[PDB]
C-alpha cells in the first residue's frame, strides 16, 4: 500500500475530534502539545506541517493544541485589601493586583473590593491578573 499520506489541516475542532479526524483519512500517528493561545484550552489550532504535506502513514503528526492560559478564578470577590494578601499567597498568585480607582467609603464603612473587571468564575490567565477597584 501507499507509504506516505498527505496531511489535512485539522485546525478548528477540538484536539481529539481533530486526532480522529486525520487518523480517518491517515491511520497515522498523532501526538499533541499544548501551546498558548486565546484558544480555550482543547482546541487545536493546527499541525505543524500545513496542509497537503506529504508525510509517511507510520510517521507521527503533532497536533498544537491550544491552551487559553487561563484557569477558573476561584471566588474571593468582597473583601479588604489586608484580607486579600493573605489569600493571594495562600491561592499563591504569581500576577500583580492591579487596583485601579478605589471608592469613597471609609474603614467604617467596610472597604471592600467591590468590583472587579475580571470576576470569579471566569477563566483568568496563568499570571492570574486581575484590576479591581475597592473602598479607599
Amino acid at each position: 500500500g501507499p507509504a506516505t499520506k498527505d496531511i489535512p489541516d485539522v485546525a478548528g475542532q477540538t484536539v481529539d475530534v481533530a486526532q480522529k479526524n486525520l487518523n480517518v483519512y491517515g491511520f497515522t500517528k498523532f501526538s499533541q502539545a499544548s501551546v498558548d493561545s486565546p484558544r480555550p484550552a482543547g482546541e487545536v489550532t493546527g499541525t505543524n506541517p500545513p496542509a497537503g504535506t506529504t508525510v509517511p502513514v507510520d510517521s507521527v503528526i503533532e497536533l498544537q493544541v491550544s491552551k487559553g492560559n487561563q484557569f477558573v478564578m476561584p471566588d474571593l470577590s468582597g473583601m479588604f485589601w489586608v484580607d486579600a494578601e493573605p489569600r493571594l499567597r495562600a491561592l499563591g498568585w504569581t500576577g500583580m493586583l492591579d487596583k485601579g480607582a478605589d471608592v469613597d467609603a471609609g474603614g467604617s464603612q467596610h472597604n471592600r473590593v467591590v468590583y472587579q473587571n475580571p470576576p470569579a468564575g471566569t477563566g483568568v490567565n496563568r499570571d492570574g491578573i486581575i484590576t479591581l477597584r475597592f473602598g479607599q
